[PDB]
């Protein structure tokens, strides 16, 4: 319905938000390719290709190899944990690489391609951590603030070329990566109890917003950072 | 099919964004009640009722008279024109009454009722003027900043009761009221030429986002202000 | 030394933050006039004039009657308390009148005057409530968000004239009116203990920032909102 | 009189905003040490030491070697130019190292020390580019947004220990680096609302407030001083 005739690439489509967005896009009629470290995770759900988003050459090769790209979703990311003194140089470099530099490359590859094919939509999954300080997320927040600034910079520069660039900034969403950090879904029951809404977000809730941004009806949004966080940053 | 179960009330559903939202809500399966000063405009389009949002008793009577209310959309508003010295006390009183005070009343009426029924979704149509300073919008900008603050306050307070409260913040959208502002359709191209995208927003672009926020998929968004402004605040 | 040869008007200079600003201004060499409902509180401290900031005519008459005005400080304000359903129309009208409309009037009177003399500085005392949602401040936060938007709108309009307009956004500051709504000392003390810094802000901490903004060294700040809130909005 | 008896370290104190801050601190009574790649620029005027802020070991050694430290200013930085496609990975690495990672290190060294010795004030010189998008500043904007996020994170974590952490976010300030980037200045001043560039002294006076006892209620703040350019 809403994405028929659109060609989409979703980076880190193997699980969680990335996967939910790939599945939602396909449901709305998009031709979707899910790039991920573990394409077997997508066996029989969405077309998939192996991609390590840390690999610049592979990111440029994949995007430049596509015939047409209408929507690019950057869902790749890692959540280092720790306050200022717990954080290490290795945390810093790993997180800035995957959370921000990877997206830099993907946009470098995709935006000219898109501009030269008329237009497009780029959707970066950031985090509410870009705006809201919480304990033990020193490195993570810095990477995500960088990502939002980059989203807006790209949006301004390519607006005259028909390419929209936006970020979605989720709060705490129940994902496989969250479960392994918090120890299963009843590990999650504790923190879900602390939320205002007494529950955690769903990947589907984030995917539906991405569908909007990818759609023809999302075409007047650019340079925006959409917070979906259950009121946690209030 | 995103709203098939839901009862929605749209205040100022007669034209522009409010009407686009009402029509879109209708298309997505919702039972819509359109309140407006001119109910004839919704004849054969959406069920309607006559309402002057400046009248506190009328606002409370309408909302408290409803059996069940799943979605409330506050699309009422006036756009006074002028810088600081051109602005009058009459502009101030009229704009704060309609743009802000009437929403205060609508929310006072609706949020307890929604709280009791287990949840719901309130959507305030604010403006990017709440965040982005532009010339000749002194009063308008103050009212819309007030409105976003109220949106967040209500969101925090009723999040435990499962009632979401969010704002959409449009940029320059082609509406009957903008056209009357611009002195006619002839005055629109000047506005469009100032836009990064070289075109004005479409009310449908705002409506699609309201559908997301009214839907079950929007249930993790609360206290957010969604900017859809064609990049103008970059 | 820092405000030598400056003429300053402080509205609501009779107590709290307003008084600290007037005293600090005078210490730094400015000629100061403290306008207040209660001029008796300033005798033998700063030159004083009776002024009810709710009275539009009186506000214009005082400001237009001054020979030269280099600095205007709007420190007037009231803090109603309550959530959405506790808040009243009385609260709304009173708070919007004093916190926002009176500043509208004062800037209408002052800014063209300052613009004609080639520069000046307007300092509005807003609140971190303009940005940060806290329980029980529904009306207050709305009025202060309005005030910050007005600050920026005026700043943009009069920047080419060399007149700066800025807001200081304090957190919880120890003032007679805070103690009037807390108790006097005992808690009061309870609230202080619970704060991040385990103390309330001092009026002098806001006043020193006001000195910067009023001074020639503050001439490159305009349209800014300076948060001084003991970290409470983090 | 605003900083009597305070001991301050200013990193990249050799020119521009860092230099103005070091001189202002001294006029306000502080004992100042200016650290810089070019201490010869400060000599006779401000006590100075050579420091390359890119060298992690050097940063920790200087800071942990100080007797006492009441105020730390991170004024180090670089402004790469270019849009998305112009920007290079080398631009990225060099700007994130100096603009952000070196501040990470300086705070890791200084904050625990301050916490154990009666608190203090850390002032990071960011940029209004952290908030306001302008053409040709893709990398720069990313680094300064990271820096503001870091400022707020550190401020929350160390508020309970008497340490304040704040950022000043300048607009376009007349500095030797700007002049080299750009007479030249004129064309860039014409397209400013105030029809002129910021002065380093205008930033420095705000740093004095933040460093002072009267600035102690500010923490986690990002103070914009940009001539209205982000309006
Ligand atoms: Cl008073």
């Amino acid at each position: 319905m809403k994405l028929k005739g659109k060609k989409a690439l979703v980076i880190a489509a193997g699980q969680g938000i990335g996967r939910a967005i790939a599945e939602a896009f396909q449901r709305e009629g998009a031709e979707v390719l899910g790039a991920t470290l573990h394409p077997e995770k997508l066996q029989g759900v969405v077309p998939a290709v192996r991609l390590d988003a840390r690999d610049k050459e592979a990111v440029f090769r994949l995007i430049q190899g596509l015939d047409r790209l209408d929507v690019l979703v950057n869902a790749q990311g890692v959540v280092p944990v720790g306050g200022l003194l717990e954080a290490t140089d290795q945390d810093w470099e790993e997180a800035f690489l995957l959370n921000a530099k990877s997206v830099f490359w993907a946009m470098q590859a995709a935006l000219p391609k898109m501009a030269a094919q008329g237009g497009g939509s780029v959707i970066n999954i950031a985090s509410v951590a870009a705006f809201k300080t919480v304990p033990g997320r020193f490195i993570y927040s810095a990477t995500k603030a960088a990502l939002v600034a980059m989203t807006k910079a790209a949006a301004l520069e390519f607006a005259p070329k028909g390419v929209r660039v936006n970020a979605i900034c989720p709060g705490t969403v129940d994902t496989p990566s969250l479960r392994e950090r918090a120890g299963g879904e009843e590990g999650l029951r504790a923190f879900a109890e602390r939320q205002l809404l007494k529950r955690l977000g769903r990947p589907e809730e984030i995917a539906a917003l991405a569908v909007y941004l990818a759609s023809d009806e999302g075409a007047f949004a650019t340079g925006s950072a959409f917070v979906v966080d259950g009121g946690m940053s209030l």
